[PDB]
């Protein structure tokens, strides 16, 4: 029993005093400064070793892969899930889920040609929907959001839902609640404190009234499928799963059962939506704020694929500009800088330390994407980053949006077609106005924590 080493807790309230809760981030990166690459932190009562910069990480995370698969504790969201749904399971039931998550994903067109025609299909609505605005100023917000939605929405339910429903947009605004709660100052006080928040009043009420309405909806939509199930066509990723529920009804130990369906669709739905959603639209701020890395994505776009033939997933390899500026958003925007909590699932012996069974892990993704040793200026927005000296596309180890190992986010192929597809269409059409010069525009993260935030802000979309 031998820990990596860090700062002294106090009882109950951990590392509190060391802790920043406005912005954990630059906490943590102290107290690695301080202690060493690989640390051990008090989050309220919970003890968890912390994996900072590109080495730390991928020493554990894939040359340890198999024992650091575990999924970690979450506060804002165990209360709900309760370690059913794939992105929360651990053990035999994260990799039942996982592998038939992915398989049906493939089966419903997912890194082929019939989801980069679902894109395409989705983004002509966009098109028509910010045509009709008319150049006037619109937080691109739910624009974004309602489209991206409708990708895994037709997957996961087997129908897109109309912008004008009132109830798909209540559902966005729910996702988008409890998205930046995980980055709010209050959000990060509520994962070491949530046995005592949990029962007082404040955003956090707010972020668990929109989860709730989210499963009732997941579960409403569920019943709906059951009802009107036809076993040999399935619609959906639901009915695929309710097709297998039936075919393992004889095992009374399968993994494949109504709860883990509710909330695997849930991850789906959720993780489907919000980071796709927020990419673009910090992307946006991005490249209004830099009007010289847009003039250059459009040049590539009207070169390799004109003002009107719609983009295809085929058409990145030729255009490694555009390419590199969508890493560089990615990179830049840290969506996820903890990516989402692991742990052991026995007892490992890491570098020098030893770590017991259970142990909390956080790889901190955000140290990895922002490692100066892989990036040449890692605080700035460079796409020069993701090229070589011959303007072609390069790759980076550092670039870990999607985490790595085990557990790496199986919605990575469809989100990088999303961005590249919406990206090229949307820029293709219109061009970008702020109400403000590009240097008063502030990219400076709205919250940090859990998640990364742009700051709200509208904008003009300028046709071509
Ligand atoms: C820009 C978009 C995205 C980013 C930045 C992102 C990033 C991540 C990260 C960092 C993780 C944690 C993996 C780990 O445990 O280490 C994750 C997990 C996960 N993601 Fe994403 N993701 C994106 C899009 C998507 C999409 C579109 C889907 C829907 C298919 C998705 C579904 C999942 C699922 C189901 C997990 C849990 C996997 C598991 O527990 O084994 N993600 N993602
Ligand atoms: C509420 N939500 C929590 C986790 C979602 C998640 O794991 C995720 C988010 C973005 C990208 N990939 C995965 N899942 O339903
Ligand atoms: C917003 N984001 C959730 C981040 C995962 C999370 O809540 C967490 C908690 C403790 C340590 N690491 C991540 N996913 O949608």
């Amino acid at each position: 029993g031998k820990l990596p080493p860090g700062p002294t807790p106090l009882p109950f309230i951990g590392n509190y005093l060391q802790l920043n809760t406005e912005q954990m981030y630059n906490s943590l990166m102290k107290i690695s400064e301080r202690y060493g690459p690989v640390f051990t932190i008090h989050l309220g009562p919970r003890r968890v070793v912390v994996l900072c910069g590109h080495d730390a990480v991928k020493e554990a995370l894939v040359d340890q892969a198999e024992e650091f698969s575990g999924r970690g504790e979450q506060a804002t969201f165990d209360w709900l899930f309760k370690g059913y749904g794939v992105a929360f399971s651990n053990g035999e039931r994260a990799k039942q889920l996982r592998r038939f998550s992915i398989a049906t994903l493939r089966g419903f067109g997912v890194g082929k040609r019939g989801i980069e025609e679902r894109i395409q299909e989705e983004a002509g609505f966009l098109i028509d929907a910010l045509r009709g605005t008319h150049g006037a100023n619109i937080d691109p917000t739910f624009f974004l959001s309602r489209t991206v939605s409708n990708v895994i929405s037709s997957i996961v339910f087997g129908d897109r839902f109309d912008y004008e429903d009132k109830e798909f947009l209540s559902l966005l605004r729910m996702m988008l609640g409890s998205f930046q709660f995980t980055a709010t100052s209050t959000g990060q006080l509520y994962e070491m404190f949530s046995s005592v928040m949990k029962h007082l009043p404040g955003p956090q009420q707010q972020a668990f009234k929109e989860l709730q309405g989210l499963e009732d909806f997941i579960a409403k939509k569920v019943e709906h499928n059951q009802r009107t199930l036809d076993p040999n066509s399935p619609r959906d990723f639901i009915d695929s799963f309710l097709i297998r529920m039936q075919e393992e009804e004889k095992n009374p130990n399968t993994e494949f059962y109504l709860k883990n369906l509710v909330m695997t669709t849930l991850n789906l739905f959720f993780a489907g939506t919000e980071t796709v959603s927020t990419t673009l639209r910090y992307g946006f701020l991005l490249l209004m704020k830099h009007p010289e890395v847009e003039a250059k994505v459009h040049e590539e776009i009207d070169r390799v694929i004109g003002k009107n033939r719609q983009p295809k997933f085929e058409d990145r390899a030729k255009m490694p500009y555009t390419e590199a500026v969508i890493h560089e958003i990615q990179r830049f925007g840290d969506m996820l800088p903890m990516g989402l909590a692991h742990r052991v699932n026995k007892d490992t012996k890491f570098r020098d330390f030893f770590l017991p069974k259970g142990t909390e892990v956080f790889p901190m993704l955000g140290s990895v994407l922002r490692d100066p040793r892989f990036f040449s200026n890692p605080r700035d927005f460079n796409p020069q980053h993701f090229l070589d000296k011959k303007g072609q596309f390069k790759k980076s180890d550092a670039f870990v949006p999607f985490s790595i190992g085990k557990r790496y986010c199986f919605g990575e192929g469809l989100a990088r077609m999303e961005l590249f597809l919406f990206f090229t269409t949307i820029m293709q059409n219109f061009r970008f106005k702020s109400p403000q010069s590009p240097k008063d525009i502030d990219v400076s993260p709205k919250h940090v924590g859990f998640a990364t935030i742009p700051r709200n802000y509208t904008m003009s979309f300028l046709p071509r």
